[PDB]
């Protein structure tokens, strides 16, 4: 009579939480997500492994279509939980899943874990300065979106930092890069011209936060763009004006020039 | 020789990370700060029952003033863990605290936990909405913060949404309450007159975010001012313009008014 959305963090199979793991261990079954993000520093085996509880995973048409019918009918009668990347309802799709569980008679509780969204305050920015998110897509055919340097170009003219989420293609388990991110980004300014980002841009790149060993680089896009940030995954934020103390963090941690402080505070 | 900055979550002490607690149980030193936040389901004793190791709790004078002091000599021959409520980096100033690690050469790594910043996913406002963030501060003497305000309406002013953190007064044991935020918030709006915070505005109330079963509340300040909540802490939320998935949340999830959903695009 319980389904559990539980949270798997940002990278390897110990990023759940206590409470996560010991509720997932007690539910008769496990169901799994792996469309809205990835956990690129483990595997099913190992997160399946350390649960001790075979996962059936989910494809996004499965979730999206036909929820009540694979995940809710054992939620009527077992305690059940669906394990997402991150922190659950982060990703936008997740909270409706909530609504579904009331309709069908199913009781719902959530069980936090850590998000990017709020792992960013690792770069050193402070969180209250972070304005509107947005994830940059790669364009494909005709389609070209480019609403993500818009939402740069406010928040920054705010004062403003912008986190960026990069495209991730689950099922080919492809991830966009940074170079990638800001090779687009420079091209979206070519056309439209807005002065928002360039070769003179100070870009932070955060790689594989949660791990011991995050990648934690802030310089300009003329320097950055070429350079190798290690595997997987990726996230690009462009800072808005610096508080002294988030430059002196950039420069002394993630290896930023000095210059940021004279150009960017 | 290193230093951990360890994340104990929103509530519990079952709100670490399996990885936090993996690494906490084998440091030599464990010290914390209750400060920062509040974590209204545990006590000091379940946390050092958790990670088997007593824990040297520091005061924010003994932290911001005495840090190199306290901790990092310890951790220049041992295994040092500086625990903190939810994700030790976010809405504190403990970021800088790796920049003094740095001077002491003392080499810092960071195990994130839940966050409220991202938990407010659970009332069902997409996150990437949410824009600049803010902390009402409780007014003391003849000054009377008002910074929050200006937020809220920059961020209105474009459709997002605002996250307003609550004071918290933890050597005084006061945390204060949604109620008392929006009593606050009506009083700057009587002074400035922008039309930003009145009694017909919809906020949403998250309280105790991390346990099973947190209070969601979202409704006009009118009916949401004086209603009872529960004990701290609290977050309160501001929405900016809703989509009708998140009115429908609000509906189903924190018993908003059935109308919002009839959204005026
Ligand atoms: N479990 C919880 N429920 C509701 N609000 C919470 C909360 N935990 C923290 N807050 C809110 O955030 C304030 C502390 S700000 C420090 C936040 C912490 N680093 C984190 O990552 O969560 C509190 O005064 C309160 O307004």
């Amino acid at each position: 009579m319980v389904l559990y959305f539980i949270g798997l963090g940002l990278y390897d199979e110990r990023d759940i939480t206590v409470k996560g793991l010991e509720i997932a261990k007690k539910c008769d079954y496990v169901f799994a997500e792996f469309y809205t993000s990835l956990m690129a520093g483990t595997t099913l085996g190992r997160i399946q492994k350390l649960i001790g509880k075979e996962i059936r995973v989910l494809s996004r048409e499965d979730v999206e279509l036909n929820f009540e019918n694979i995940v809710l009918p054992l939620a009527k009668e077992n305690d059940v939980a669906f394990l997402t990347p991150g922190d659950p309802l982060v990703a936008t799709t997740h909270a409706e899943l909530r609504i579904r569980a009331k309709r069908a008679g199913v009781e719902s509780y959530v069980i936090h874990a850590p998000s990017i969204y709020s792992a960013v305050g690792i770069t050193g920015l402070h969180i209250y300065k972070f304005g509107k998110s947005a994830t940059v897509a790669y364009p494909e055919g005709n389609w070209f979106p480019t609403s993500y340097y818009d939402v740069i170009k406010e928040n920054a003219e705010r004062g403003l930092h912008t986190l960026l989420f990069l495209d991730i293609k689950a099922e080919k388990r492809m991830y966009m890069t940074a170079n990638e991110a800001m090779e687009l980004l420079l091209k979206v300014e070519d056309m439209k011209k807005g002065g928002v980002f360039t070769d003179d841009t100070l870009v932070v790149v955060l790689a594989r936060a949660g791990s011991l060993n995050p990648t934690i680089r802030a310089g300009y896009v003329k320097d950055l763009i070429r350079e190798d940030f290690g595997d997987p995954p990726h996230i690009l934020i462009v800072p808005g004006k610096l508080h002294i103390v988030e430059a002196e963090y950039l420069v002394e941690i993630a290896g930023a020039p000095r210059e940021i402080m004279r150009v960017n505070v």
